[PDB]
């Protein structure tokens, strides 16, 4: 598995609807990752990890 940034988008940084972690506040977002294992509060990322 890659490392996986972590956020805590919604409980700090930039609460949003959709660019909560869709903006570049988003370590997962601009890191091409997925928000597993975060805090993030109405996490619209996508950066689906690309599992095929
Ligand atoms: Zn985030
Ligand atoms: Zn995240
Ligand atoms: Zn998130």
């Amino acid at each position: 598995s890659p490392p996986k940034p972590k956020c805590r988008c919604g409980i700090s940084g930039s609460s949003n609807t959709l660019t909560t972690c869709r903006n570049s506040r988003c370590p997962c977002y601009k890191s091409y990752n997925s928000c597993a294992g975060c805090h993030c509060v109405g996490c619209k990322n996508p950066h689906k990890e690309d599992y095929v």
